[PDB]
């Protein structure tokens, strides 16, 4: 039973139009904006869940005002039954993407190209003090009106985390600190239950990206948090790089010696996908595979 029926109206201005989307946390619909006759997206989350996510999800939508690859904040409230967030409606997200190619794959060029627009949503979100903590291919969306439709957003802010402080400083990490996250795009370090950095953003960006080139993870399969850590720790992060382009040992070795100090160097990832691309004679222009 969803929290919302078809057609209930939100403040006098949002009216229901059908579920888009769910699971964690709460559910999110397509809404017509009364007050201004554009489509939207609706998040919400019962008032009776334990862990109210919504505070956190708008104090960085909010934050995030002005970056590339995000949705155009419309409101938010709160009541009794539930409390709401109104944004920009996008298209598909990339993990309904992917599931519709033929193998499970995309092409190098569809995936270098997403890789390029994620690092950036990465380094926007982490530019505003913030890390995202919940990286993985259904919380990007693709564009949905022909002057966005090859533009690729960054959703879903809710376990996000401020790592700076009022002072513009980085806060000492947690000794210990609660898993958040999905558990197929977890680092190491989130496994371990370590405070989650930057680089834990990163490392689930490298594994959406194998994943989207082979099509699947060796811990594909395997629901258990502990046995995926424990498959994560053993696996040879190497032999993840036997289909990929060559200059993605750099991406991976960066980030393996990152911590939760040390600023990512962006920049050396940016030089691994371009260098990949102009490698291959992939342009930048090239339609995505779900276009043909
Ligand atoms: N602005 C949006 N436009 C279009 N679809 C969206 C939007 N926000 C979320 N969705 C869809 O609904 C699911 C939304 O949940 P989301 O906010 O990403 O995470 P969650 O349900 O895990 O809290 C997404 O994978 C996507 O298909």
């Amino acid at each position: 039973a969803d929290i919302l029926p078809a057609n209930y109206v939100v403040k006098d201005r949002w009216k229901v139009l059908k579920k888009i989307g769910g699971g964690g946390f709460g559910e999110i619909y397509e809404a017509m904006d009364l007050l201004t006759r554009e489509n939207v997206a609706l998040k919400v989350e019962s008032a009776q869940q334990p862990k109210q996510v919504l505070k956190m999800e708008v104090a960085v939508l909010k934050k995030l005002q002005g970056k590339d690859h995000v949705c155009r904040f419309i409101g938010c409230g709160r009541n009794e039954k539930f409390n709401y967030v109104v944004m920009q409606l996008q298209g598909r997200n990339l993990a309904d993407l992917r599931r519709s190619q033929p193998r499970g794959t995309f092409t190098l060029s569809t995936t270098l190209r997403l890789g390029k627009q994620i690092l950036e949503s990465i380094e926007a979100i982490h530019s505003v003090g913030f890390l995202h903590r919940d990286i993985k291919p259904s919380n990007f969306a693709m564009g949905r009106l022909p002057s966005t439709y090859r533009k690729c957003y960054m959703l879903d802010f809710g376990l996000a985390r401020q790592y700076t402080n009022t002072t513009g400083d980085v806060r000492p990490p947690r000794n210990v600190a609660g898993f958040r996250g999905t558990v197929r795009y977890a680092s190491v370090n989130a496994h371990k239950n370590r405070e989650m950095g930057r680089h834990d953003d990163l490392w689930s960006l490298f594994y959406m990206l194998v994943e989207f080139a082979v099509g699947q993870l060796p811990w594909r399969k395997i629901k258990d948090k502990e046995q995926v850590g424990m498959i994560k720790e053993k696996y040879e992060h190497r032999m993840l790089l036997k289909h990929m382009p060559s200059e993605f040992h750099l991406f991976l070795d960066h980030i393996a010696s990152l911590d939760y100090f040390t600023k990512p160097d962006y920049q050396l990832i940016m030089s691994v996908f371009e260098n990949s691309m102009k490698e291959r004679g992939i342009a930048e222009n090239e339609a995505f595979d779900w276009e043909k």
